[PDB]
């Protein structure tokens, strides 16, 4: 409901502290992350998850969360089922969050504590992905920086 916190641990060192706000009552999440990461850019937060393991998630590899934004765009439609946000990361791992105003955005549609995120300072698009079935899933490196993502209260 009202914070979150984000936990990733990878191969690279990743890590940030994401707290989103969302109620069922539907209101825009407030929701803040910063994310340090390897040199890179980064665009779209698409998570997919149902909690799978806090260094790396195998489930959020190649599933497809439609609850999301039916397709999981970063501002959000319904209950991006995921972290939502943009953030983009400079060469020396650093994104700044982009707060947007989402519904009921809660990371995650089977539950939202334990699911494990897919972002990592690179484009992790919603509905382009990247190829054709990535597109579907909304892309996801299932290990690139990952953990449990759930509403800590
Ligand atoms: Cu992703």
């Amino acid at each position: 409901a009202t914070k979150a916190v984000a936990v990733l641990k990878g191969d690279g060192p990743v890590q940030g502290i994401i707290n989103f706000e969302q109620k069922e009552s539907n209101g825009p999440v407030k929701v803040w992350g910063s994310i340090k990461g390897l040199t890179e850019g980064l665009h779209g937060f698409h998570v997919h998850e149902f909690g799978d393991n806090t260094a790396g998630c195998t489930s959020a590899g190649p599933h497809f969360n439609p609850l999301s934004r039916k397709h999981g765009g970063p501002k959000d439609e319904e209950r991006h089922v995921g972290d939502l946000g943009n953030v983009t990361a400079d060469k020396d791992g650093v994104a700044d969050v982009s707060i947007e105003d989402s519904v009921i955005s809660l990371s995650g549609d089977h539950s939202i504590i334990g699911r494990t995120l897919v972002v990592h300072e690179k484009a992790d698009d919603l509905g382009k992905g990247g190829n054709e079935e990535s597109t579907k899933t909304g892309n996801a490196g299932s290990r690139l920086a990952c953990g449990v993502i759930g509403i800590a209260q």
